[PDB]
């Protein structure tokens, strides 16, 4: 599995997708509807490429899709890790005010989902690429949630990078192999 | 052309300058007044020591005007800064209306057009062009609607220049990294 | 000395630790309580699963008092974090007065003057010196006045230490990148 990271509008997916290529059958795992839509949008016009790309919207129990029942000719494109987190944050936090949240415990649950993902990735014969974002080279947020989100988001990326076979840092659309 | 990116106080401007090197004729294009006044002051000092000719010009629109074909391959051009140019255009394009009421999609194309003119005006140019830009998307998503947009626009503007650059440098803590 | 940088929760200290490796005696200089409060706890837990002897201390001023010319080439020093040290100085230099009445220019000098000491100190210090800092200039410009300055001063400091470092590392998502 290869991890692709970068800042906002750094061109990481384009590269992440470049990573994939000509493996006719591909699975796109989208963390937001917003993302599941842009894809199934180009896969109606894209005839263009001989690729039979498939989407699915999901940020929970990845082991379900990132299966081992997939051929090693198949590839997987997952995007994006951070939106996964944010989502998890919201649901984990429940119907409560972010002011009254158990950030140490929430962090744990996310880790879990992270371990599962990391786990399912080991048992999948197919190529799996994960897109993430770098959100810690700025200044310390004023907002509370934001401060946490930043930390947690950063620690999660550490796990991934480590379980990653390859690690790509994209800057201004220029991919840099760090691992 | 050459692209130098990095953060605020990364020391890219000092890196870029070193890139130009021992050039005879150097034109510094400031995308803002401070930058211009800034360098206008420097030159009055290194003027006597060195034996290279430096000069400045404030322009952040229609750079093809300065990035011409009648320039010598020995000549050089330092442009600073691309991100201020961007914001500059945003205000101009936005005119006299409240930023809320702005059509960011449209302004964006206008900006794209503006970049295409420099990308292409860099292509025909014989002189060494150096472009100094900024990285601004490795932090948290801004609440301020304008910033959010700028953040994006500026990220996409960069991708484009980078793809046009023959060489790309990443300056961290003054340390340069050739990533292209 | 050696410099380590990257973002917030980038895995910079771990790398910092894996950089000293097996140095017999190690001294951790925390620029904050919390920084010290953890290293300590973390030491206690590994004090038996690690031959090397680790010790802690808090300091962010007159570091030449900790970094001396009487240490062994085998001795190590892991000072963390530079940026927290700059914050600390600011408040201390500004002090009683509201930040909006702050003279940043004058405060920048005092600060640098603190950087040299540490810098000059590492030169003298015969032991392996490792410094950790953060990259805080890759985001959008801050509205908060004091922040704006801090980012600025912080980048300029990173440059000072970077120039003097012998090795420079960049940490991204746990993975290190030797840029110098």
């Amino acid at each position: 599995m290869i991890l692709v990271t970068g800042g906002a509008r750094s061109g990481k997916s384009r590269h992440a997708e470049a990573l994939i290529g000509d493996a006719p059958q591909v699975l796109y795992i989208a963390t937001s509807q917003i993302l599941d839509d842009e894809m199934a949008a180009r896969i109606q016009h894209h005839d263009g490429r001989p690729a039979h790309w498939r989407t699915a919207e999901c940020w929970r129990h990845l082991d379900t899709l990132i299966t081992a029942d997939l051929a090693p000719d198949d590839a997987i494109l997952l995007e994006c890790i951070t939106t996964m987190v944010t989502n998890l944050l919201f649901a984990l936090g429940g119907e409560n005010d972010p002011e009254q949240w158990d950030y140490a415990a929430m962090e744990r649950a996310i880790d879990d989902e992270i371990q599962i993902l990391i786990a399912a990735c080991q048992r999948c014969p197919a190529k799996v690429v994960l897109v993430t974002n770098e959100v810690g080279m700025g200044i310390v947020p004023e907002n509370r949630l934001a401060r946490h989100f930043r930390d947690i988001a950063g620690r999660v990326n550490q796990r991934l990078a480590a379980a990653a076979d390859e690690v790509w840092l994209v800057v201004s659309g220029i991919g840099v192999k760090i691992k």
